[PDB]
């Protein structure tokens, strides 16, 4: 669910397309949509517009605002990456001309194997979950249902690697990745350690709240004490059981952690860890239809129906609980290299450790196939 538009200034004369005889737009990189739109302009309105290319969507807003094009192409996925460096575009723009355009997000996989990869992304907003935002939790699950072993895989929000789609395989913060939408984060991770992703859940704050909610808070073994979300919560060394505020406050503090966003990872995987725990519980597992009745409309997953009823039923009747590993990629923080969607600011990003990468794959490959970890 896109659509792309014919953008003028707000204050333009221009009311319609038929006025114009040229549009700017990245055909090269959008090119399939851009034809698209001017193949529909040309048939419904029978106007020919010649495309001044632009480097990007961002480029071509910057030559609409300098008065440098009279008219632009908008794809509405790049209005939030041009929000990043311009946050009131839509204040400074009008639409004359708009077409809706469809597709479908990742089709699931079945592995045809004991194991398959589960995508977790975690999105920075409250609210309805269609909302468009970037992807601050970035977690991959392995499962290998035959050894009854689960890894974690936590990939850091600033993990600077090449963006599938949208991104067009040029290096940024992964965490934008989200914004270009599920797909792009599951095809960057995949391409990144070299595995298919099977399947994703995608939730926000508002999702998540329900969730700890709904399985009766979650408990969690703290290892440090700390405090988060400006001293609000304050968490004790050892065992804590987390209601839901606390719960979301104990996955989002990094600061003051002895290892910032490494330990804010640890925590996060700690919660998941607990939360398998109350999924897993026979109560859970027997009332599953319920606990989808109650999250389906706040987080967004493909996995099938006929696979989860598989799992629930198969963990009803063998019982027996998971072991969990947990590992996160390594890097080097740098504020010199270029962001692909925000070109002129200087971000803070991470170079990936190569050695790092190789260990992570490493222990993707050793769960997946039943494998010890090294
Ligand atoms: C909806 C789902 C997936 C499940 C619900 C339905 C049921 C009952 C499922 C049961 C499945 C089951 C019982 C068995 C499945 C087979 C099995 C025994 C194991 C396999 C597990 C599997 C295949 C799927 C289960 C997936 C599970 C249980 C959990 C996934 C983890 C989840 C759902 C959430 C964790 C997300 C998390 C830790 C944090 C999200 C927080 C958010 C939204 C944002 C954080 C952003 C941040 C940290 C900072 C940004 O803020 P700032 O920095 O600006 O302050």
């Amino acid at each position: 669910e896109y659509s792309l538009s014919v953008a003028v200034l707000a204050d333009s004369e221009i009311e319609n397309v038929t006025q114009l005889t040229s549009v700017t737009a990245p055909t090269g990189t959008d090119n399939e949509n851009i034809q698209k739109l001017l193949a529909d302009i040309k048939s419904s309105q029978n106007t020919d517009l010649t495309v001044n290319q632009s480097s990007s969507y961002l480029a071509a807003y910057k030559s609409l605002i300098a008065g440098e094009t009279k008219a632009i192409v908008l794809n509405s996925v790049f209005e939030n990456i041009i929000e990043l460096e311009y946050p009131d575009y839509a204040s400074k723009i009008k639409k004359i001309y708009t077409k809706g355009f469809t597709k479908k997000v990742e089709a699931p996989k079945t592995s045809k194997n004991q194991s398959f990869n589960i995508y977790v992304s975690g999105i920075d907003t409250y609210g309805p979950i269609s909302s468009v935002s970037r992807s601050d939790v970035n977690i991959l699950m392995t499962v290998n249902r035959d050894t009854k072993k689960i890894l974690l895989t936590t990939t850091p929000r600033d993990a600077y690697v090449p963006i599938a789609d949208g991104g067009n395989n040029q290096k940024d913060k992964l965490t934008h990745a989200g914004i270009y939408g599920v797909d792009s984060s599951i095809h960057t991770l995949e391409n990144l350690y070299g595995v298919d992703i099977n399947y994703y859940v995608r939730l926000n704050f508002t999702s998540f709240l329900k969730m700890i909610d709904l399985l009766g808070g979650v408990d969690v073994h703290n290892d440090q004490e700390f405090s988060a979300l400006h001293g609000k919560f304050h968490f004790p060394v050892g065992n804590v059981h987390l209601d839901s505020e606390q719960a979301l406050g104990f996955v989002r503090e990094r600061y003051s952690l002895a290892d910032g966003d490494r330990d804010r990872g640890r925590n996060q995987q700690k919660v998941i860890v607990a939360i398998l725990q109350k999924l897993t519980s026979t109560e859970a597992l027997k009332n599953y239809s319920t606990i989808i009745n109650s999250l389906q409309d706040s987080i967004q997953t493909n996995v099938p129906l006929e696979t989860m009823i598989n799992l629930v039923n198969a963990q009803l009747e063998s019982g027996g609980n998971y072991k969990v590993n947990s590992q996160d990629l390594k890097g080097t923080g740098r504020m010199d290299l270029p962001s692909y969607a925000m070109p002129d600011s200087n971000l803070y990003v991470m170079e990936i450790d190569d050695s790092s990468l190789a260990v992570v794959k490493a222990a993707i490959q050793d769960v997946m196939e039943g494998r010890k970890l090294a």
